[PDB]
């Protein structure tokens, strides 16, 4: 029944959080919706793929929370496969070629692309990674779709069809669908254009051996019967001295605080008592997730190598089931594999199939763009269409409409009481990653050990060094690339 | 415990559901997660008021479900006072006028303003009802918000400012918020744009001597012991041949199927089991209600009526807290008052003051759209800011943002299995309002006698004999409000002659 901190959710961010004070000497209590522990993450095992992560995988330098707290717990990164030629395929031909930006040859196209990235990157710099609000034009950029913006920004259609797979793939949702502001804000929090699309030196360099999920398992094999798995908590109570929290298998557990590790919208799912403020009672219904199905296609060999392609496909377009696949084979060489997303819409009406059927539609696509007879002969399939799930409402993360960051954005993380708030969409680095899903629970914690008059202000953000691992390399960008004129600007010059 | 259908929620549509099939012999129960019936209706009781609607209020010709509902729970309306000039108030300075649409004399502006008004319409006519994602161009409609649209269609900044509050005040959400397609539905439903806007004529013409919240009150009393007050349902379990629906404080009820009569979102409060399907497990998180706060003003007499204003002020302008007012004074003429609508941002930014404030600034507001000092002299004052309310999640109903209405819009009032879905968002006909209210409770509960094999599949959805007491005067148009051109119409005839 009785213990200090309750906390909802048991995903990394939660663990993480329960992980501090734990260590710190207080008494947790993890309450985790599922039968299982890692949220957002889950590493399947069978003797097919020995493991294969169909939730959050992906970890690489400027990320120094996940891979301190990783290391800690015993795990090891191995490098995504990018020896060999990434591949654009743009009108039903492939393009091979070297580099995180995929090349343009018409010079008018080429200045445009050009000015597009740049112009992310320009704005980004006037938003403030803790206070996206407080940005000068914060009202003008987010009553604006990112659909307006291209539409803007973009004079010929090549540009405007790869800014539309950029914002796809970053956040699983239509351009159409999300504020300007808040895509703009989600870039520049993760270090910008170059770093959130990279696999070399960026957000895609390195996966953990043997999976993600051994993050949120290994933090419960320390905690040991802290964890209580199949409790969702339907009801928290903050009328008297201690708080009170009820779960749906009708147990209760009392605590002096709570943190909230769970995606914001999953906040409508407890009922509380008072009732929460008026700006998080509407905020809580104004923020959804983004929609994927996450798949991987095993081969007998990495077949794609030989022909020196790295496994890296950019397909653009409207008729390809999956706009970007990266090689998921291990470390070792055997099971050969290809990861693919099935992104937004895409996932909406691609799930109507079977899985074979999925299976079916995949290979003949990477058949097309790999040129090779062997995309057709997939020897196993996993899939996870996230968009199912009750406990998380879609993958990656949280996405924000037009107007809802500027006049809720503040109460995201703003404690209610005796809760606070952790979980990936509150952190300011990194936010939708597991990355910040540590920053963010490690806050938390924090901020309660403050509450406790046990560790002054000024402690409950904190740095953290980098890693000796994954160090990071500078991004740079050619004189060329910053001074070369926009498509209106060359206009206006002449 | 042991019944033939749960309904969670007992507003009017729950309630209308909860009857309908009570009436048809079936042992009904009604799970309703307040103290009180009524949801987004409330009539607050006192000896200064007397009566007074703190949500949905008004009534109007064409919305025959609910006038009939009203009329057989011996309830009675009263008309709204349209008497004497409504105000437009634009740029710090009143223009009285009469008719439903405030009058343009430029005749640039003139025809940009017609040409907005028609255009709604024209759009209106390309989608379905009862299936807005069939328009032909519904995906190019919805995947544009209604910021977007205004800024196409508006070559003045006259007709841009009133299409604005035009959307604040119908859908209480900025029109950077909404997807047009969402919208153009939203008026069509109700009749168009004429209708939606009109006091005498449409939406807003009558009130219910009484308050509205009697109608869910007299269906209570009807139901006796069968509507459980204080049970918010937390889980759902279908997994058995009987539903199981599980209260907060602890109960359980056991039935054939399930009306679910609560906001869409609202949904989200519930665990299931099994999970939802994915289209609708994703939705329930994607449509948000709008903000806003009821703000009823009380004075000695009602003074503006001798400088022959009526009460109604569309108001214009940031300063403004108040966007549009009517008279709630009642029938008899006494307990004089204002009603006054705080929308959307404006909202979220007031909430932060105190009553005292905000009737500071709303006194000081009227004072001089009506040019009158005595509106600095309240007697009295009552609000309600629907935003606060866990279990509305806002007023007056759900908007759907750019996007989500063609991937999503299908699954609204699909069954999930021996679950079925009423409330005024699942209505074809004037939903997000009380008359749409009745239309989904009802059809829910049809939708279940048709599963137990007690109607015909084509009794599922049925027509309303028109309202004996409230006719309905068909909307027209003129000659030359059908055939004056746009501005960039006007343009092109310029064009073609100096060719
Ligand atoms: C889904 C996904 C995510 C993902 C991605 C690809 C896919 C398909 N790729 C990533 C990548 O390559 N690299 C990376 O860093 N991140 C990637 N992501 C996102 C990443 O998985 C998330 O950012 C991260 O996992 C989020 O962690 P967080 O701890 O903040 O959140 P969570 O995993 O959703 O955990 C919440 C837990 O709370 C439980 N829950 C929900 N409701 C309740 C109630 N009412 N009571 C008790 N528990 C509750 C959930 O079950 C969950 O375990
Ligand atoms: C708020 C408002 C609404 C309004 C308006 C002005 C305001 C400020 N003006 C209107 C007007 O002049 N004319 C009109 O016709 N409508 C107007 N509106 C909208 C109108 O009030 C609504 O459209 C209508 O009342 C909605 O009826 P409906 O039955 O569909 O929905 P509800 O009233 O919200 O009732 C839902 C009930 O369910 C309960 N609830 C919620 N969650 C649960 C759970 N988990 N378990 C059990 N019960 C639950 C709610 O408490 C509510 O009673
Ligand atoms: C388009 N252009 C080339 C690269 O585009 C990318 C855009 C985003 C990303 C990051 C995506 S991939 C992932 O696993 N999660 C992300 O956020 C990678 C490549
Ligand atoms: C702008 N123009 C003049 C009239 O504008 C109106 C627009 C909508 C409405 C209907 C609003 S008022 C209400 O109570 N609820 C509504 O839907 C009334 C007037």
């Amino acid at each position: 029944n009785k213990c200090d901190v309750v906390v909802v959710g048991g995903g990394i961010s939660g663990m993480a959080a329960a992980k501090l004070l734990h260590d710190s000497g207080l008494n947790v209590v993890v309450l985790e919706a599922r039968d299982r522990v890692g949220g957002r993450t889950y590493t399947l095992r069978n003797q097919k793929v020995k493991y294969v992560d169909l939730g959050g995988s992906y970890v690489g330098p400027t990320q120094n929370r996940i891979l301190r707290l990783a290391k800690e717990l015993g795990l090891e990164t191995y490098k995504v496969n990018e020896v060999e030629r990434l591949i654009h395929h743009v009108k039903g031909k492939s393009y091979p070629f070297r580099g995180p930006f995929p090349p343009v040859w018409n010079p008018i196209t080429y200045l445009d692309h050009n000015n597009f990235w740049r112009t992310m990157d320009d704005m980004g710099r006037e938003i403030p990674s803790d206070a996206p609000w407080k940005a000068p034009l914060a009202e003008e950029w987010d009553n604006m779709t990112m659909k307006e913006l291209l539409d803007k920004l973009c004079w010929t259609e090549s540009a405007k069809q790869l800014a539309t797979l950029f914002v796809n793939l970053c956040v699983t949702a239509e351009t159409h669908e999300v504020s300007a502001l808040w895509f703009l804000w989600y870039v520049k929090q993760c270090g910008g254009t170059t770093r959130i699309i990279s696999t070399t030196n960026g957000g895609q360099e390195r996966k953990f051996v043997g999976g993600s999920g051994q993050v949120s398992e290994r933090i419960m094999d320390l905690l040991g019967d802290r964890v209580k798995l199949e409790r969702p908590v339907i009801y928290i109570d903050q009328t008297r001295e201690n708080v009170l929290v009820e779960t749906l298998n009708h147990e209760m557990y009392e605590a002096k605080y709570v943190i909230s590790a769970i995606p914001p919208t999953l906040g409508m799912k407890i009922h509380f008592n008072p009732p929460l403020p008026m700006m998080r009672n509407q905020m809580i219904t104004r923020v959804p997730l983004g929609s994927v199905i996450k798949c991987i296609v095993y081969y007998k060999e990495p077949f794609w190598r030989k022909k020196d392609y790295c496994g890296t496909m950019i397909i653009d377009g409207e008729e390809a089931p999956v706009a970007y696949t990266l090689d998921d084979t291990k470390p070792e060489g055997n099971y050969a594999a290809i990861m693919g997303f099935i992104l937004a819409h895409k996932a909406r009406k691609l799930a109507r199939l079977t899985k074979e059927e999925r299976l079916k539609k995949l290979c003949e696509l990477y058949a097309k763009v790999l040129g090779s007879l062997e995309a057709l002969e997939p020897v196993h399939y996993e899939e996870k269409n996230w968009c199912e799930e009750q406990y998380s409402g879609g993958c990656y993360t949280t996405y924000f409409p037009p107007g809802i960051l500027t006049q809720y954005g503040r109460v995201l993380r703003q404690p209610v009481d005796r809760i606070y708030f952790a979980g990936t969409e509150t952190a300011t680095h990194w936010s939708g990653y597991m990355e910040g899903a540590v920053e963010a629970g490690e806050r938390a914690a924090r901020e309660i050990l403050h509450a406790m008059g046990k560790i002054p202000e000024d402690e409950i953000w904190q740095s953290e060094p980098e890693s000796v691992d994954v160090p990071a390399q500078p991004i740079t960008t050619t004189f060329l690339e910053r001074h070369l004129p926009s498509v209106p600007g060359l206009l206006r010059l002449i």
